[PDB]
């Protein structure tokens, strides 16, 4: 037979490792020739394993790089202007990398060019939090302070968002070991840990959701009209650089003025964490001075788009996609998942050689600049948007296949609960103590949902990954899974060179049985979803996550019972939608259970296909048009969580500081508007359509 | 048989006639009680004549009244503040009707309220161009003026929204008789001319396309947050107030200052036509005093939605929709369409009391306050547009089925021109001298097409009817009919009291064969369109127009070739995007017509659907979110008349004016790429689908 069992089979462990060794020996930068070389390699493959067609999408797009002969770097400068401490121009090179070339040094991507000077303010970890306390709390000025902030906790961008609102003026984040060295790990290469010279990379926009900065809402094609740079989307306005805790010790340890308010405000580096602003006395006269001479540069960029048609429903697409650039070797992030994407490929191309073919059509896609902001699959779905609009099933992510070796980690749609948990109930589960069990039991074992009794944790989906565009812009349902550490216990080594291949095969996954693992749930998934004959979504699965959304609003709201009551802030309308909701949605699942009458089949699959799709409001979030889906949205504070009812939780965020109560609680209550109707109109679409 | 013929076979002029009288005794202002009950009667129906479901849909929307005990009027007034002329409290009723209760007295509805004083100026139409010219040419100040303009030519609100960016302060707009009395013909009620006591009323909204002005984007619900007056979409913020020529006479007598620039500024009273500013020595201290009470008032108003499910794809809506409120008896606008629309419902009715069912699901509807800015219709599309979106085929809109009685009128989407043709090849011709002939022959030598011979003229959708929202914002493809006067020869009655059931019995269409003709061509397309195995469009009539319409913007801008070298200006990614859809198109068509494979025959007619839907931009025109078609949208100038590639327009519109034209020709050029992309995305709709 051709059926799943035969597709999943046919996945090798050893093939992902090969793939994975492909895929990392030399750096994949966006914009690069390695880069459109490995693009080349993959769509050639992608045709010999048997897809129907595999095409080159390229655009040129805003990129950002080092200047080659004017590197950048962080000074400690004296009262005399003399530099007497720099921050290293590269991280050392692993061992047997250390004659690799074109490796780009560390550096925050889309950071403008600068040489500030002044005094640094320690922010902690630069959570909109950690602004109010300094400010409000400790009343500290950060107006033209050289702000340290360390990673961790929040999407980076959303610090440099934060530090420019409090008015700093140059940033420089660092790692702390208190963060990303794990307790009673090695460092690489002899660990999975972080030295004191790696820095984590990353770009720094804050575009929500908007893809190539110069181009929002359009494809960038060849005749693309551009906005110039000073009215681009999402561009800092301030200097930014990452660099190592070693580093970071020679900045913090002369830090005076406040101490931390408290533990959480103190890594694990051996210095006061005193909040400054400025240095102690002996070097009072002392300042810091950034060395910024990045350049933005429009760059082409090749996604590579292959196609296995289907046999009866042509028409109906579900997408596998990935992104395939990478700051260094990608060790983990990407091409961990690129490695099970190629080996999924393979696998449907064996079954389509034999003469099968889905029953819906399946697009695989390797995406490029993911690193710079999600270009790659951002200026695709713009080219398609409506293709996708109206034919769009599903899209599967496949960024990194693992971050730990723990248990499974599931962020999906509510639609694809049922599906996610009746495959795993099919799997094999690769840890140890559990052979011979099911990865079900593993997962609901190591990560058990908070609100029900043998049952797994499945997260939300917010951004920071290629998903952001199908889900938070177009309404496609969407998911994404991947191997995860404990948390009871991100990766020491993300962003950074030591991200190898070696990383991979010596610390997380000897046996590749993880990787093999994420490739039986994401193709899995692809399998269910391209050959179920009816959508293998449970619209009752929405009806039970939007009452709990609905009360935890509610709760929040709740908190300022004086304010309801004087501007009558009643949620009664969002309550009564989600009942209907709740009522539709059964009857619809009666409706479907017990209904070869293809148009009443085909019907209903587009009720369960057009359903997440009834999410979007087409004026999007207030100020934010290219995040339109009303139930989830990037945090506004941390774009890779998600947030659910936004549009009313921005809102209601900090509400007892707005200086009119009135227009601020007028607003909470037009959201409410806004929230209540969508959803009794994504309902009405589960209704007998005449 | 149940088919074309005998649904067309059981339409009678006599049951239009009956309705026609039933609807027109009484006045059916929007939102009164009339028009309630009238709403319950035709819900009433529709349930016995066959329909599945009949339903009211009601919101609570902003309407506008005069006060009933403080009447809107206008004054002479002397230097001593004596009213020495008052123009008329009502018009003078009809024979046998001056006892008919609540005939509403000519207003501008949402007029604010004032009683500005000051001095004429008079603008002639009141167009863009007429403006231009008194500032440009003359050097005529409008500011702190009171603007007398005459009706005509284009739509009062853009009259009222140039009056107020010229600085007016209080406008009064008039019926000339070289615009409204026809030569020759006597007024009503001796003949079908404009009395001198005749006024025509009219909303002077410029809401483009928002619908209730207080709920954009979201229906009027009974939970619905709204916005305050002061931020309303679409208000005029200078009182204004109709007249007619007997009291426009009196006004104009008096003006003195510039002579009319030329003979096309003036009309045909016994008057110079001077533009002002002010009056003549003699009376040179007298002044012109506004006197307007009317109140905006949110009010609950009901669309009657009928439903006849389709037997195959009841998920497909085909629509037949027109309005029912009036703004006193509606003889011709609307009954005239109603009464044609109920008969549509009599004779599908019969049809299903006999087994019949159509194909793909009709719905029918009453639409309520469309004289109040197409609210009816366009709340129920915001609270059905996701329903709409997905499966909507088709709007056929059904206001007025007379304004004359010469020959066929019809504007609509290029993808309902073939089927339009052959409907019309199809029809007998109700005209006088044409007896056995076709009614497409009739129509053909009556209106010949600019283009092509042997073929009609068939006009472009804009605005000021209820397809707006359907068309101009959702993307479903749409289509009007009517018959209408020779235009080388509006109506005078337009929205008068004289409008009624005797003014078309008597003198437009008293044996009610130009009714019964219009009934079967907006039957005949909703028949066709519901019940075509393949839907009956025409994709290559569009690629046709969209050629021309690229020669024409082309040749717009060529205007300024100077420029147009300066900035790089080419349309040459336009010209190639027509091209491709072009070709596409062809192949498409030639797929369409060698393809029982019920689902390459659901494929293609979703092609074929969605294409009007590709033309959408999610993001909208610059400043109007809610017209969203790239190719035509409401003229920026005249709401009635649509505009082709509309953003490229407006961005060349007078752009030898602008202060800063590198900014301008950039502008221009964004709408280039804008138009090219999306012209190229909905040729690709079309293509192979994998
Ligand atoms: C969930 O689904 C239910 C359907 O089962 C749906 O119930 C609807 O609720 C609305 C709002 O409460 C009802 O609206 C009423 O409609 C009648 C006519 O049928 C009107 O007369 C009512 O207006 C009067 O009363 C109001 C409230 O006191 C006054 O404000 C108003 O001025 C009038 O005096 C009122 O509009 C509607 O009938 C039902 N529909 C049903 C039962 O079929 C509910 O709205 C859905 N939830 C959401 C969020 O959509
Ligand atoms: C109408 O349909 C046709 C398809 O039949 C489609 O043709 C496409 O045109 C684009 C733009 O001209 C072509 O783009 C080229 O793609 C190649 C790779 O295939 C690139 O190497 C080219 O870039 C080089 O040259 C440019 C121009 O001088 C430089 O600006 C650039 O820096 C590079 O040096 C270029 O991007 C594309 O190949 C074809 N596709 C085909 C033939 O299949 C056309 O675009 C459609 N019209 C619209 C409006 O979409
Ligand atoms: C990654 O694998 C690819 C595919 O096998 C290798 O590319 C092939 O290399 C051989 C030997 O140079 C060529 O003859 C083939 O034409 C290549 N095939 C392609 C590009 O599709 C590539 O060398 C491998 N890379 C590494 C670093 O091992
Ligand atoms: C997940 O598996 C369950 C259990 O088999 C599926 O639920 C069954 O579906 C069949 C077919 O509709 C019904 O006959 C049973 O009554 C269902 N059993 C239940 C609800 O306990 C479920 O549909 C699957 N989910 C998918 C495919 O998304
Ligand atoms: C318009 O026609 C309707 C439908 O025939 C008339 O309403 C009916 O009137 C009779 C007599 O009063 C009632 O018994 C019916 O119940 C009514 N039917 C309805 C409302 O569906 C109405 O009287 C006519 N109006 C005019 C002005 O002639
Ligand atoms: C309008 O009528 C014409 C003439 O019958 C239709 O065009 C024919 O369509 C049939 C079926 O596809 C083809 O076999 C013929 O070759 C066509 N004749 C032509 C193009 O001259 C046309 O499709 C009708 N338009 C509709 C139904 O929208
Ligand atoms: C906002 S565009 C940049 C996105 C980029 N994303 C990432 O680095 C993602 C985040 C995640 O989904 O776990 N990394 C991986 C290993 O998936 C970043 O955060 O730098
Ligand atoms: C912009 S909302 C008001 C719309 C209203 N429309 C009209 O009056 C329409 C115009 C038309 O389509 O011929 N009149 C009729 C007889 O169809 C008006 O112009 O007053
Ligand atoms: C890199 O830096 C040097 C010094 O400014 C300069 O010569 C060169 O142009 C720079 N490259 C850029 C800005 O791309
Ligand atoms: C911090 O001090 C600077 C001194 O230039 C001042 O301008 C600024 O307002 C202060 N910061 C805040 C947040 O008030
Ligand atoms: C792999 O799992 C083991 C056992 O729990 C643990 O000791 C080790 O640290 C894990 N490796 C990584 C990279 O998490
Ligand atoms: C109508 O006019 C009179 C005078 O202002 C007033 O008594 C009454 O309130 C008005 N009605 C309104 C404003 O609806
Ligand atoms: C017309 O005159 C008034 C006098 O108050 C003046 O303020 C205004 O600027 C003039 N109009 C224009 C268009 O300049
Ligand atoms: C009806 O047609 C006749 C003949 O052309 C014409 O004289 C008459 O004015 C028309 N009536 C109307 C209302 O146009
Ligand atoms: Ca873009
Ligand atoms: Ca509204
Ligand atoms: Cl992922
Ligand atoms: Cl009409
Ligand atoms: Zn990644
Ligand atoms: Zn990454
Ligand atoms: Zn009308
Ligand atoms: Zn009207």
């Amino acid at each position: 037979k051709h059926n799943m069992k035969a597709f999943l089979d046919e996945l090798k462990a050893e093939n992902i490792k090969k793939f994975l060794y492909n895929f990392t020996q030399i750096p994949h930068l966006a914009g690069t020739e390695q880069n459109f070389q490995l693009a080349k390699q993959i769509q050639s493959q992608w045709k010999e394993f048997g897809l129907d067609s595999v095409e080159l999408a390229h655009y040129d797009v805003l990129l950002s790089y080092p200047n080659k002969t004017h590197p950048n770097y962080i000074s400690i400068i004296n009262e005399d202007g003399n530099e007497i401490f720099n921050t290293s121009l590269f991280e050392p090179p692993p061992p047997g990398y250390e004659n690799v070339s074109d490796i780009v040094p560390p550096f925050s991507a889309f950071s403008p060019q600068g040489m500030p000077e002044g005094d640094l303010v320690y922010v902690n970890y630069a959570r909109t939090e950690d602004f109010f306390k300094l400010e409000r709390d400790m009343k500290i000025n950060c107006s033209g302070k050289i702000v340290i902030a360390r990673y961790g906790k929040v999407f980076r961008g959303n610090k440099v968002k934060n530090a420019q609102l409090a008015g700093a003026k140059g940033v420089i984040l660092y790692s702390d070991p208190a963060d990303y060295f794990a307790p009673g790990v090695k460092s690489y290469p002899d660990g999975w840990n972080l030295p004191g010279g790696g820095v984590q990379r990353g770009n720094i926009l804050n575009l929500n959701g908007a893809g190539d900065p110069l181009t929002p809402g359009y494809p960038a094609n060849e005749y693309a009209y551009r906005r110039g740079i000073a009215e681009a989307v999402g561009l800092p306005s301030i200097p930014v650089h990452p660099i190592g805790y070693y580093d970071a010790q020679k900045l913090l340890e002369k830090m005076g003025g406040s101490a931390p308010p408290d533990s959480s405000w103190r890594g694990s580096l051996k210095v006061p964490y005193n909040v400054g602003p400025g240095f102690t006395g002996n070097f009072s006269t002392q300042k810091v001075k950034m060395h910024i001479h990045s350049t933005n540069e429009v760059t082409r960029i090749y996604n590579v788009i292959g196609t296995l048609r289907g046999a009866v429903e042509p028409d109906r697409y579900v997408i596998l996609g990935g992104h395939r650039d990478s700051w260094v070797f990608g060790g983990i992030d990407p091409q961990s998942g690129a490695a099970v994407v190629h080996e999924i490929v393979r696998s449907f191309g064996t079954l389509k050689k034999e003469g099968w073919r889905p029953r819906r059509t399946i697009l695989f896609a390797s995406w490029d600049a993911a690193e710079f902001g999600l270009l790659g699959s951002t200026e695709w779905a713009e080219e398609n948007s409506r293709l996708l609009q109206e034919r769009g099933v599903a899209y599967i992510n496949a960024d990194s296949s693992i971050e730990g070796n723990y248990t499974l980690r599931v962020d999906c749609t509510p639609l694809m609960y049922s599906l996610v948990h009746n495959l795993t109930k099919e799997l094999k589960s690769p840890d140890e103590g559990f052979e011979g069990k099911s990865l079900y039991e593993s997962w609901t074992k190591k990560s058990p949902s908070p609100e029900f009794s043998g049952m797994p944790r499945i997260s939300k989906l917010g951004s920071g990954n290629d998903f952001e565009v199908f889900f938070q812009r177009l309404g496609i349902a969407s998911g994404r899974a991947r191997y995860t550490k404990n948390w009871e216990t991100g990766y020491p080594l993300y962003h950074s060179v030591y991200e190898t291949y070696e990383l991979v095969e010596k610390f997380y996954d000897p046996m590749f049985k993880y990787h093999l693992t994420v490739a039986q749930v994401r193709g899995g998934m692809v399998f269910e979803l391209a050959n179920s004959i009816v959508l293998p979504f449970d619209c009752r699965d929405y009806a039970v996550v939007l009452r709990k959304y609905a009360d935890k609003i509610y709760s929040i709201s709740m908190k300022h019972p004086q304010e309801m009551k004087t501007y009558s802030v009643s949620f009664d309308s969002l309550f009564s939608a989600v009942k209907n909701f709740t009522e539709i949605a059964s009857k619809f699942s009666e409706r479907l259970q017990d209904f070869s009458n293809p148009i009443v089949l085909r019907m209903m699959n587009d009720q369960l296909m057009f359903l997440e799709r009834a999410f979007i409001d087409p004026l999007g979030l207030p100020d934010r048009p290219f995040y339109r889906h009303v139930i989830y949205a990037p945090s506004s504070h941390n774009k890779y969580a998600g947030e659910s009812f936004p549009g009313i939780y921005d809102a209601l965020f900090d509400i007892e500081s707005k200086v009119d109560p009135s227009k601020a609680w007028g607003e909470v209550k037009r959201q409410i508007y806004v929230a209540a109707f969508t959803v009794q109109a994504a309902a009405e679409t589960l209704s007998e359509v005449a």
